[PDB]
């Protein structure tokens, strides 16, 4: 008999990750787990053909069933429009889903003991959350073509005066609800992992903007979470950005870092490339309710490897991030459904994945972290299919051993 | 006889750095170099007393003489207003000088072989340039108190949002082409100076028409005024995405210039300086578009915590290297303009002595902590502020004496 997994929304993606996604389902998931599966094809051709409606349908399904697992997808640019003769330069499906669900995306590395990190002291990951654009947080910019007068007004006035040539201008807004969501999601994520949370900001050039974040986080923390935080021996703290990197540099990890800048970062984003390889980084979209999540690999579709696969050439694409999307999705599914057997399985597959790598069986990217790419020989790593087979083989052994303990 | 140094604008600063600035002049510079010195006191009390006019006078002097060397200064906030009973919350003098001169500030670490970095492969520094606010690049923000309609208009209307629910915050920002052209010019001039390649980083993501104007302006200026000179020195310019930029940094030896373009002014980014061990090892150089005018400065602040100890007669271990390298990089640029072989030699000698001293095991407590970890640092592992300056002064004398004795 298989494990009764329950309701899961799955989203198929593009290029190399799509290949790997099917191998994961065929070899690691479906042999052991029966799922009420709600499948949406977010591959670029089906998105074009549906006018991106499939992305919206998928997001609504996640809102309804609480658990999404998604494969990496192509975000179209001009070259992609010419390649697929697309109808429009469609918006990132990640953006569209995150917008509809209202969540915050949190990136978390998978640490293996034999893989170097930026800072060798890190034994647990530092989870980094971002405040991204949505329905209630957006910006327009435009080319100021010549001399004039830019103003920004509020109707129930704030000035430049352009007297010489041209330039550019912009505007940006943020509703309290958008910030409250970001706060809620971040506290929910902290309670889930049992780790402390830090909101980072900088400097206060836009003082009234950053102050609204600090205040909203503090208000929500004091009134709805502090009791639950102390209960788990954890805390919330606002922190400056420089003190945040300082702390990261000198810690073992195991905290959540909610980053607040004007749609990205230089040093938040630097920590997330400091765990060796892009194949070891997952995303989890966490909604304010605590109840709904969407799991996804943080990397892209791995186009370069896909082109090799199309020419029949050997690839060594790391499936770990994609596997951990399934395991973190299924783990959340199990917590909602109170399903002991599925929670066990999800954890088992995570253990097998790390054990396999720690035992010396790995894809080329991870071999390169250890040895340096110039020193990597073919004997040092497995190809995409060899590594998936090795995982599949170890997973079977692990679950067989579990069953043999009565 | 002393070295004829020429015209230099010097700016005195605040708290611990002011103490150190005088020690550097007394022990490392004035014994060996005669300077036509134009001195401005940008200490906070003299700024308050002149209604910040001294900062403006200093900036105009730099514009005139081409070389500024500045000590770290207090940037007032509310607490500083109460502490000194200031007349106004005066603007950062760095901002005021950078604005008047129109330059771009570039931060560069000083690497010593025995001091750990973030990435152990780094043997040369990665110089990071910032596009900061000025006369032609500025932003306002404000609290949207309730339901309404934010708009941004041009003498054409652009909706920022329709607020139909509760409150929020908004902002606006502008940028003139000239401000971007300056930033480009300064970055290419800086690259030619160091002989290293240049990378402009953006995140092509969010505000496409804004970032596109930067990319284009950099490319236009490069193609028309610099590419000939760049190829001449075996270097290049390249636009790059931000993630590919950190990737490259992670896996390189260093020795490139990274022009960063984000949506901040100049921050007090003490975060870059914890790549290279300690804040005492990070200098700033303000480079103007002309190539001709520079202002050198330590990247760190005034080191208030150490100053408070100094006021109570307690021993300090404050690292002077960044402050020393402000003088050496200033004097090096002075020497290049004046075509002064002797001053260029001296400037380089003092840099070598500084690194040699640290590499020989004599260092301030901050650097001892990089090596051993702060909990494991004993008093025998480091020198106090005055002990370390003496050691530098003593080694400098030896180095210049050896130079005199040789071919
Ligand atoms: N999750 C998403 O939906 C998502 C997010 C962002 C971008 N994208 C999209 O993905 C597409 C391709 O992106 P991209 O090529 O710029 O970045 P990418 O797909 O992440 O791949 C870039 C390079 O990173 C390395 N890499 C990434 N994942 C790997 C893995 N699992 N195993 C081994 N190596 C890995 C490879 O380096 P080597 O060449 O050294 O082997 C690869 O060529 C684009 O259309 C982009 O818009 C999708
Ligand atoms: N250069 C400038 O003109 C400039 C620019 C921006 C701001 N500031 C001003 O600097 C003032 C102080 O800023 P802050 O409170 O952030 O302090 P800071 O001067 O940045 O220094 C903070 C801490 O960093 C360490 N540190 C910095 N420089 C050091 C050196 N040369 N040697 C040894 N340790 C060093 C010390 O660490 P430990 O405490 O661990 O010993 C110190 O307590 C503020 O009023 C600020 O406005 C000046
Ligand atoms: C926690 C850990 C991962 C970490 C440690 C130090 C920093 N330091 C750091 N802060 C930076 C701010 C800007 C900016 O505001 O534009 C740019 C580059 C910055 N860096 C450095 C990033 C480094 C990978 C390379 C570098 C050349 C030393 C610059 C950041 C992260």
């Amino acid at each position: 008999k298989k494990i009764s997994g329950g309701s899961v929304v799955e989203m198929q993606g593009d290029e190399m990750t799509r290949i790997i996604w099917e191998l994961i389902k065929e070899k690691l998931i479906f042999p052991y787990v029966e799922l009420d599966l709600h499948s949406y094809d977010l591959g670029i051709e089906n998105r074009d053909a549906t006018n991106d409606q499939v992305t919206k349908d998928a997001a609504e399904a996640i809102k309804k069933h609480n658990v999404g697992v998604k494969c990496a997808t192509i975000t179209p640019d001009e070259k992609r429009v010419e390649e697929f003769k697309l109808k429009q330069m469609w918006k990132s499906p990640n953006g569209t889903i995150r917008n509809i669900l209202g969540g915050t995306v949190f990136r978390e590395a998978i640490i293996c003991k034999n893989i170097p990190r930026l800072v060798s002291g890190w034994v647990k990951p530092i989870i980094i959350g971002h405040h991204a654009y949505g329905d209630q947080y957006r910006a327009t910019d435009f080319v100021v073509p010549g001399p004039g007068k830019v103003e920004i007004t509020y109707t129930p006035t704030y000035l430049h005066n352009f007297e010489e040539g041209g330039g550019v201008a912009m505007g940006m807004y943020n509703q309290d609800k958008s910030i409250e969501d970001f706060a809620h999601s971040s506290f929910q994520m902290a309670l889930s992992k049992g780790w402390p949370l830090y909101l980072s900001t900088k400097n206060t050039i836009l003082k009234k903007y950053d102050g609204r974040f600090k205040d909203i986080f503090q208000e929500i923390y004091d009134k709805q979470y502090k009791s639950q935080f102390e209960a788990q021996k954890i805390w919330y703290e606002h922190r400056l950005i420089d003190d945040m990197v300082a702390q990261a540099m000198k810690s073992e990890g195991g905290f959540i870092w909610a980053c607040k800048n004007y749609d990205g970062d230089v040093q938040s984003d630097s920590v997330a490339q400091g765990y060796g390889s892009l194949g070891m980084m997952t995303s989890v979209l966490v909604c304010p309710d605590g109840k709904t999540v969407e799991a996804e690999a943080a990397h892209g579709t791995v186009t370069r490897h896909y082109r090799m696969y199309q020419k029949g050439q050997e690839t060594s694409t790391n499936p770990i991030a994609s596997i951990f999307a399934w395991t973190r999705g299924l783990a959340h599914r199990a917590k909602l459904d109170n399903n002991k057997e599925l929670a066990f399985f999800a954890n088992a597959l995570e253990e097998v994945s790390i054990e396999t790598i720690e035992a010396g069986f790995m894809t080329k990217d991870l071999a390169a972290c250890i040895k340096g790419l110039p020193n990597v020989q073919r004997s040092d790593y497995l190809n995409t299919f060899e590594f998936m087979d090795k995982l599949g083989e170890n997973l079977k052994i692990k679950l067989a051993q579990a069953k043999l303990s009565l």
